[PDB]
């Protein structure tokens, strides 16, 4: 029975290698990765791969791996798929740990914009979780952490991480990670998956997919929000993506809203992640 080697980049930046039967469904690989990670609260996570256009795609756990990666390498990343709006309601510390690791990459990558002070506060909790209590002997006036905190590091930021780290004496790792999450969850771009699009007039917008619905950034700022409950039907056709909105009170008709995506595969990807968010955050 023939097996294909899988390589998975984990959220700590390390590479997990395993073998699955070549006709395996995505769930098979995901189950192996989650067992490796000692992860029980698996519903929030997924694997990604890069298609022939180099676009990130979720690996569908219900479909054959070979029919998704097609002509590409069996190489994946382990990622948060559904960002919980209240991470304190997760049952296990280790789930919150993996969510912290994802958010640290969201921040360094610039997907999750963050004020100077919030960058320093998040960094101070990460340092407290990983090294424990502040030790002066390790850090002098010229200290620069190995930890990546931000898309652009400054000496001022490193200084502010140290100043806040000093305030966290006695804090345990789960405690520090919970504080990390209480701050991160409030950020306006927390768990927002952004897709480039044009409105029905050709004006460049971003569509953000998240727990609280579909966001339209008509400028660079959120100019419209469609909460999932209002959305009855999501669909795509050629390069276009549509949402069917519930009739408002006393309104005769539903309303269908249409957008232009970069190509047909980008419309399909946006449709799939919207359907998946709608389902997940309907049940949560
Ligand atoms: C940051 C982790 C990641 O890769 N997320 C992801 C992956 C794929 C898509 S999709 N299928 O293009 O909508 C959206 C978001």
């Amino acid at each position: 029975p023939k097996s294909m080697q899988c390589k998975v980049i984990l959220l700590d930046g390390s590479e997990y290698t395993c073998d699955v039967e070549k006709r395996s469904r995505g769930q098979v690989l995901f189950d192996k990765v989650c067992e490796h990670l000692n992860l029980l609260e698996k519903d929030y996570f997924g694997l990604t791969y890069r298609d022939a256009e180099n676009q990130k795609n979720w690996l569908d756990p219900a479909k054959e791996i070979k029919k998704q990666v097609r002509s590409g390498a069996w190489h994946f990343s382990f990622n948060v798929k559904f960002y919980p709006p209240d991470p304190a309601q997760l049952s296990e510390d280790i789930t919150r740990y993996y969510l912290c690791l994802q958010l640290r990459d969201d921040i360094v990558s610039g997907r999750l914009p963050c004020s100077f002070v919030t960058l320093a506060l998040l960094g101070s909790y990460t340092v407290q979780s990983e090294l424990g209590d502040y030790d002066p002997d390790e850090c002098g006036s010229d200290y620069i952490s190995e930890f990546r905190f931000a898309p652009n590091h400054t000496k001022e930021l490193e200084d502010k991480v140290i100043e806040l780290h000093k305030s966290h004496r006695g804090m345990t790792p789960a405690e520090a990670e919970m504080h990390f999450l209480e701050n991160a969850k409030k950020l306006s771009m927390y768990g927002v998956d952004l897709h480039h699009a044009k409105d029905s007039e050709g004006v460049e917008i971003m569509l953000g997919v998240c727990a609280s619905g579909l966001l339209i950034y008509r400028d660079r700022l959120r100019i419209n929000r469609f909460a999932w409950p209002k959305v009855l039907k999501i669909s795509y056709k050629r390069n276009n993506f549509y949402i069917k909105i519930r009739p408002g009170e006393f309104e005769q008709f539903e309303s269908t809203i249409g957008f232009k995506l970069p190509n047909h595969r980008a419309a399909k990807r946006l449709w799939k992640v919207c359907v998946e968010h709608h389902t997940f955050f309907r049940l949560l």
